[PDB]
């Protein structure tokens, strides 16, 4: 119920310069690019976004609405939206992550330090997270595909799309149809469509799973039908190799059937805060120019 006074910042079109096509497809196209904010005198790295290119007005009913939210939230851990370009096609302009999709990260660099990279990570998204538990958002695809590299000491949560804000007297949202990512899912939701803060942290759970087996694929195999099933019957991920049973356990808490037995972001973070001080006992892993980063081109508005 508190007005929600942030600023939509609109971009000229001409004070960014697009560079390469960093992937595309359901988004539509992502372009690395380069901001000028004219007089200025600083170059700002930045990705580009449009959702692929035909008009659809149903589309920029969905861009306008991430724009929304990213504008709403300002976090260390949490993608900064910069602005958006009124173009036939609305574009939003968002920092540069340049390191790519943590999922692809931990891939990509499968010799990845032991729990100071993995377990600080860990504390990161838990703080990310407990921030949009605070301004009583909903993020709906917590997921390691939607976490970027700002730098390998440093991630944001990404992808708003399907982000939803909580009113004053709003425990769940209840959501209509569509294709959702399953395997990611509380159960309450899978079942009815019910999405809380506390079904956010299952999907926490399931990150951090990806993140400590690498990159695994939740569930491989298994057709996301049954899942449903799967998860009644009392089964769950396995506990990945590099795990001592004081990591394994603390996913599997967020994967109980009770929601308020789940534990809370705010906790999440105490608890690997606790044991990225001693990284090693928890994780087990053999061999152990006038360019200005968004993170400093504070508000000139
Ligand atoms: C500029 O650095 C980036 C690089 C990349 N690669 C991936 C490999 C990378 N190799 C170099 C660096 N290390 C070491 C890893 C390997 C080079 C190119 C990507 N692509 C992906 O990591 C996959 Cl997704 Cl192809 C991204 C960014 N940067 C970026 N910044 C902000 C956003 Cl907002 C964004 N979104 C975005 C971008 C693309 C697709 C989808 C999405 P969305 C809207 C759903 O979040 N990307």
């Amino acid at each position: 119920e508190a007005p929600n006074q942030a600023l939509l910042r609109i971009l000229k079109e001409t004070e960014f310069k697009k560079i390469k096509v960093l992937g595309s497809g359901a988004f539509g196209t992502v372009y690395k690019g380069l901001w000028i904010p004219e007089g200025e005198k600083v170059k700002i790295p930045v990705a580009i976004k449009e959702l692929r290119e035909a008009t659809s007005p149903k589309a920029n009913k969905e861009i306008l609405d991430e724009a929304y939210v990213m504008a709403s939230v300002d976090n260390p851990h949490v993608c900064r939206l910069l602005g958006i370009c009124l173009t036939s096609t609305v574009q939003l302009i968002m920092q540069l992550m340049p390191f790519g999709s943590l999922l692809d990260y931990v891939r990509e660099h499968k010799d990845n330090i032991g729990s100071q990279y993995l377990l600080n990570w860990c504390v990161q998204i838990a703080k990310g997270m407990n921030y949009l538990e605070d301004r009583r958002l909903v993020h709906r695809d917590l997921a390691a595909r939607n976490v970027l590299v700002k730098t390998p000491q440093h991630v944001k949560i990404t992808d708003f799309g399907r982000a939803k804000l909580l009113g004053a007297e709003e425990k769940e949202y209840h959501a209509e149809g569509g294709k959702v990512p399953i395997k990611w899912m509380a159960l309450e939701s899978i079942l009815h469509r019910i999405y809380t803060h506390q079904s956010d942290v299952w999907s926490y759970g399931v990150t951090v799973w990806e993140l400590m087996t690498f990159g695994s694929k939740p569930y491989d195999g298994i057709p996301a039908s049954e899942i449903s099933s799967i998860l009644e019957k009392g089964e769950r991920l396995p506990q990945p190799p590099i795990c001592t049973i004081d990591v394994y356990m603390i996913m599997v808490k967020c994967w109980m059937i009770d929601a308020d037995s789940r534990p809370k972001f705010r906790e999440l973070i105490i608890e690997f805060s606790k044991m990225a001080r001693d990284p090693q006992r928890y994780l087990v892993i053999q061999g152990d120019d006038d360019v200005v980063d968004a993170d400093e081109y504070l508000i000139p508005q």
